[PDB]
């Protein structure tokens, strides 16, 4: 009974998703580590071993939530998809943060010993930062308290927990691993305060102005914990997340692979939505380097890449139910301009 | 015969480094808890006092950890639960007496072995008051938790539910006194500096007589929360009722470079051990060269975030050596070199 290897789970996550080679390794080797940890009963030298969660950084779109996604159903072990957006200060009306371990008994059947040894992502964490608010006049309710509440459940804790929804379970947390990952907005800003240097309005000083310092793939891969300080993350809470992982904007040569590699990419979507109807699709290279450069000016990532297709292709599926004996379409590069109309083929 | 506080000591020393007078105060209230609990009543002075515990101290400085080593060498009952999940008697989020029936799952529901039990506290600062905040309002979480702990510190009677009840008919409550029950609270204060410094410098003076700060690096955390009174807490949040049940303060002083170096080897649970011990399994050894600590030292203190900061910089190191590590055959040991802490050099690895 062999576990998996870090180049074999790496396989499958490259199979759907594309140019992330840094923050792939940092998943293998903790869900490796994690059977480790698990494979071993706290009877060797080395007890009270040690954990290490993961901190997610990208920017919009760039996939954080697809490998999570991916990750799950391959997983042997239980996997949740949770959210700090509905948590509040222990005592408000939005929500408890013991819900995030009821949600992850459904997927175990309610089997504690089952769902010690699983696996928590969290979604949108940048949204929990005191914005610029470090005095602290009044209590975030929605913010700063609910990092307070996470502290102690990253290092372990046991937890109420409603069975079925007047008594409580107990579920310890030392050994459950978190990946929480957010777009963090801005963050390139106070960053570059510490690298610029560059003021220069005297005479003495130099001012360097040369546009280049907003080097997003570049930038982040120079973060640091104090960074994440000034932004509003409390340096408690960054400690219970050793690692971090920062992942790199599309490119325009990335955008071309996500839709013919990934087997949901939207190239082979579209293709079973015609397929249904008995009608093929086709995309040929010249139209994929021009929706590139289309997505990259919308600064919104892969997720922006739909509204080039489907505005493209809206007028054509209007008409295409009604017509008849359309065996094919192909799409050239001047539709996505507009200055041509998509080639159909009778038959 | 009871315990020693220099054999107490001697044991938490061996999870614990560099923290000579946060282990004295432990030892001595662990010592006299014993005590007080042997002879209650029973001897020519009566009314015996108490004296809880106020641990202070940066992060990562190993006030969460005393707790969970005095756990396993002490033999009374004791609980380690939190003040951020508690409310103000009667709303959703929790009630204090939860505290005390997490006391009972431990002592199997023994009332007189739960009352001479040890409780403690992690983050305590989160229910600090908002100095400025608006007067219509009702701090819950805050003000309303330590004015419910007042009379539990002091001691007083709690209705507690045995086992949750079966259901309606029971309709019952048990009677757990708290007089004699301890009391070990514990949190990172945060911009508790920035108070001290207002009333120990009193300067920060523009004009000319005024003494202007000579450095931008002044008022060590260390030596700075060793001025530290109980008033200071008061600007801070807290009530002056509420510290007034925990006399005792002790204060922690952040890591060193030369006591991180010792963390990863004297202790028995430290990391170096930790991943030695990962590797042993994979029939794998490990090495760490001295003059690699030592540059991880710097490292780790350059975040400010403590020994917890320290996985980091290993897993970040180690991160590219794990991933090929499985693919990799007839590979028998491993060597860590100080260019790969830098991230100049790779590390290189035996065959065999
Ligand atoms: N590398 C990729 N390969 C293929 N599709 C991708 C890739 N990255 C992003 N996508 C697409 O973008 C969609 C959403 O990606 P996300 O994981 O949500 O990115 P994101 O960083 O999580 O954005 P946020 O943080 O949720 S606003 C996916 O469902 C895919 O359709
Ligand atoms: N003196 C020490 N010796 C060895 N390891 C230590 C020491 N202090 C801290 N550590 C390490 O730091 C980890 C956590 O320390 P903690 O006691 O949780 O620090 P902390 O101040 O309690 O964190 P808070 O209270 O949530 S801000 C331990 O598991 C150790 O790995």
């Amino acid at each position: 009974s062999a576990l998996p290897t870090p180049h074999e789970i790496r396989n499958h996550l490259d199979d759907y998703v594309i140019g992330q080679e840094q923050a792939k390794k940092v998943l293998a080797v903790a869900v490796y580590n994690h059977y480790k940890r698990l494979r071993n009963g706290d009877t060797s030298n080395g007890v009270e071993l040690g954990k290490s969660n993961i901190l997610l950084i990208g920017p919009t779109g760039s996939g954080k939530t697809l490998l999570a996604e991916t990750l799950a159903r391959l997983l042997d072990v239980p996997f949740t998809m949770a959210d700090a957006t509905t948590l509040t200060e222990a005592g408000y009306v939005g929500e408890d943060v013991e819900n995030i371990i009821q949600k992850l008994l459904q997927k175990s059947d309610y089997d504690v010993q089952k769902a010690q040894r699983g696996i928590v992502y969290i979604d949108q964490i940048d949204k929990i930062s005191r914005k610029s608010d470090n005095p602290s006049i009044t209590r975030d309710v929605s913010g700063e308290g609910v990092q307070q509440a996470l502290l102690k459940l990253i290092e372990g804790t046991v937890a109420a927990v409603p069975p079925q929804g007047q008594e409580f379970l107990q579920v310890d947390t030392s050994k459950i691993l978190f990946i929480c990952g957010g777009a963090f907005a801005g963050l390139d800003k106070v960053i570059s305060h510490r690298v610029e240097t560059g003021s220069g309005i005297g005479f003495g000083a130099t001012v360097k102005a040369k546009s280049d310092k907003a080097s997003e793939g570049e930038l982040l891969a120079q973060v640091e914990p104090e960074d994440l300080i000034k932004f509003g993350l409390i340096p408690e809470f960054i400690g219970r997340l050793p690692v971090v992982a920062t992942l790199n904007e599309l490119s325009e040569e990335a955008l071309i692979q996500i839709l013919k590699e990934p087997k949901n990419a939207l190239t082979k979507q579209y293709q079973a939505l015609f397929n249904l109807e008995g009608v093929d699709l086709e995309f040929r290279d010249e139209a994929l380097d021009a929706i590139a450069k289309k997505a990259m000016a919308r600064k919104t990532g892969a997720r922006g890449l739909r509204s080039i297709v489907e505005a493209a292709l809206l007028d054509t599926m209007y008409d295409l139910p009604s017509m008849e004996d359309v065996e094919k379409v192909v799409i050239d590069e001047s539709v996505i301009d507009g200055q041509s109309e998509p080639l159909l083929i009778y038959g």
